[PDB]
């Protein structure tokens, strides 16, 4: 029938039936989503599969280890064969996910795709040793403010009933409550959840930059709520290199991007909790977490004290003020020893690995839609960049949110 | 086999091919594009397409002609029985272009698609009696700098071997030239362009913005061409409100955007030749027209005379300067009182009339790529506006280059 079609500033969703008499941009396309089962892989889908993998994971090396190769094939099939699934080697999961992010079309970064830290925590079994984990995660890529990209891999699907994954959006988080003013304190976005952990038992800080639990399912369970230890938890307060006035703000950023809700297929496999973490591009802080309506909203506040004609639309001001509030971004965390690099710096770095990949296997997978940095569009290289957007594996799909389909 | 992508900036094209191994933003798809063809539409694909577009006619009054609506059915029939095509009553040509106008996904301006002035010059025979068209048009659309909104439609395609088109991008365009300084002077897009009026004998005036002359083609015959009469080119010289060195860089830009190079496609009829104009918005000249390194790129210039860090990428200086030229642009406007319009406004306009394409006809071809400013873009509402993007019909289509395909 139709097709619903959501605006992510208002919230507001329509339907399109003017598509039907057609002839001859959504955030989450069906297929860039992998859900749940309730019953393991089937062996005939799951074989090809893997044995596809294990050509790609020896077809990539520049000496070939022909007998390693044609062995390895010989004990995943029997493992197949034999347990109805088969358990990556740590030296092919390291691959799988440099690869998966490698393959990520929307993603700046991946000119880093091979410096990768990965955990493996596929013996994982508790939430307590989710949570353990977890924590390292967050104290190694964190580094005191040096941020090391890394990658925690925790035990894979197997029947569908037994899925170990976060609740979270991402690692760390602020909270948002609805408040009795008709307004909204802290993060928007975060609203919905933020009720949830409170139905979990989490106690509202009631505030604007509160970091939120973890909320941990492991192996099938019921999500247990964990509080994250704020000696973890670096943040970067945001402070002006002029406008003095700009610290009464009281404005502060978290330092890790690290997108926790994530999931990683490769030969067949799936990994329905596999959180990872960059390092922040300005703009994301700078205009998207502060000026969305959606989100932090400071738009109006910031160019009011710039003394802007704040109700003359044509007037610019919005121009002025978001790159203010970059600069400041920016400035704040270099000050701090953060690292950060600014949309200027990152688009003409994803161009060289854009032409780097094309040499290199012939391809991109690339969404401009995602690429193209929320200001300064034109301005950038990659505005001008036709692209292909196309998905391969391994690959880091989107998931239905688990409470959606989790059954406490 | 592979795929051709292009990146405009730099020209540089590359072919794609890891996409043959995918699982399950090109600027002139072949889906948006009409080509050319040596003989007259078939009738068995033109009567139902006809019919469609008369049912749609007469679909779309308040209160129904059942009887003319019946009778016109018949009179289009038997005309095409008879003569091989039809032609449109004028009260169907205005639908016609109105229609397709609304259905253009990649047009921002939308929410004025009712009001369009509608020149028939069906009537056309020459070259000569086609650029005297050309000039009424653009002395009406520019009414001395309140711009109103128009096109003019010129004899519909027959068999293909006499085709009406124009040589031009659009009507009413600088020139750019090869000089020897390793440089190059005007306007660098119309490099290729400029070239070929020489090679018909226009006299190169070698200058920084010089209007190129209209290359008229007429039922099919040799290009003839005309130079414009410079008292209709009305122009907008470049001023800043504060740096009064802005003056100094010696900057204007034409102020009638009349693209001229584009098919209408209606009731399986063809016209191609039927240019048209809205107004600018200012990002279009102070962002792709002065800030695209494929165009006059000042932004260096710019930000030099600002005294800004322009060694320094993060420094964010290009932020600063792309929004002072915008500034510049839209007040040279206001001044000397030449229909404008700011992208922000525009967004907002937008947005309104997408909400009420949705109640009204439940659907707004839209593409994002295309509708979203180069500058500013998660600050405007449709980049938080979830889009389908698709063709419908009457429509506005691109046309493979005519020097290319031309025989003389
Ligand atoms: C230099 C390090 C990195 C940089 C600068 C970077 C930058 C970015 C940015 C700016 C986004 C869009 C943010 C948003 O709108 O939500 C993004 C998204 C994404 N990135 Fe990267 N990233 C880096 C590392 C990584 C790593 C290590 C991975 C995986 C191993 C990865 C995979 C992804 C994926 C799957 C998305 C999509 C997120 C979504 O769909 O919401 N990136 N990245
Ligand atoms: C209020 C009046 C208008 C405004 C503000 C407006 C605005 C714009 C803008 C900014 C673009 C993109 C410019 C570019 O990147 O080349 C565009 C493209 C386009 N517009 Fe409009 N426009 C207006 C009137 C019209 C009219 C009268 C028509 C047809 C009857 C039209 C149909 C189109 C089409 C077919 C394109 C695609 C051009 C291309 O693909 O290169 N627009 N418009
Ligand atoms: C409706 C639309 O697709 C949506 O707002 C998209 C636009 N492009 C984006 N690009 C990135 N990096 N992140 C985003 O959240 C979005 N949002
Ligand atoms: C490669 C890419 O599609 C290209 O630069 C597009 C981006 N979106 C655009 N949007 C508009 N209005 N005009 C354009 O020329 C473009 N260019
Ligand atoms: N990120
Ligand atoms: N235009």
């Amino acid at each position: 029938q139709y097709v619903r079609i959501k605006n992510w500033g208002s919230g507001e969703i329509l339907h399109d039936t003017l598509h039907h008499k057609a002839t001859s941009s959504i955030m989450n396309p069906k297929s860039l989503t992998r859900g749940p089962r309730d019953k393991p892989t089937p062996l005939e889908e799951l074989l090809p599969h893997a044995i596809e993998f294990i050509n790609q994971y020896y077809g990539s090396f520049k000496e070939a280890k022909i007998e390693e190769h044609l062995a390895r094939l010989e004990a995943v099939t029997k493992e197949i064969e034999t347990t109805g699934t088969y358990q990556l080697t740590l030296d092919e999961l390291i691959f799988a996910t440099k690869m998966a992010h490698r393959n990520a079309p929307r993603c700046i970064g991946r000119i880093q795709w091979s410096n990768l830290q990965v955990f493996d925590a596929r013996n994982c079994s508790t939430a307590q040793e989710m949570f353990q984990h977890i924590c390292r995660h967050i104290l190694y890529a964190t580094n005191n403010g040096n941020i090391r990209s890394a990658i925690t891999v925790f035990p894979q699907r197997s029947d569908g009933k037994h899925d170990f994954r976060l609740w979270n959006s991402q690692l760390i988080r602020y909270a948002g409550y609805q408040m009795p003013d008709g307004t909204i304190r802290g993060d928007a976005a975060t609203l919905e959840f933020t009720q949830l952990c409170i139905d979990l038992g989490w106690k509202p800080r009631y505030g604007r930059f509160d970091v939120l639990p973890l909320v941990l399912q492991a192996d099938g369970q019921d999500p247990e709520v964990f509080e994250i230890p704020p000696d973890l938890v670096l943040e970067v307060t945001m402070e002006h290199p002029k406008y003095e006035w700009f610290q009464e703000l009281g404005l502060k950023w978290y330092a890790l991007p690290a997108v926790a809700n994530m999931l990683l297929e490769v030969g067949g496999l799936e990994f329905p909790a596999c959180p990872f973490n960059g390092w922040y591009m300005g703009t994301e802080i700078g205009v998207r977490d502060f000026c969305d309506t959606q989100r932090y909203n400071i738009l109006e506040e910031v160019g009011r004290r710039m003394g802007l004609e704040t109700h003359t639309l044509a007037s610019l001001w919005k121009d002025r003020a978001v790159t203010e509030i970059n600069v400041a971004v920016l400035h704040s965390f270099q000050k701090q020893n953060v690292t950060i690099m600014d949309h200027h710096t990152a688009s003409e770095s994803f161009m060289k690995h854009m032409q780097n990949e094309y040499r290199a296997r012939g391809g991109c997978p690339a969404d401009w839609i995602w690429l193209v940095p929320p200001v300064s569009g034109s301005i950038t290289p990659v505005f001008h960049q036709e692209m292909l957007n196309y998905v391969l594996s391994p690959f880091y799909y989107y998931q239905i949110e688990p409470w959606k389909t989790h059954i406490w």
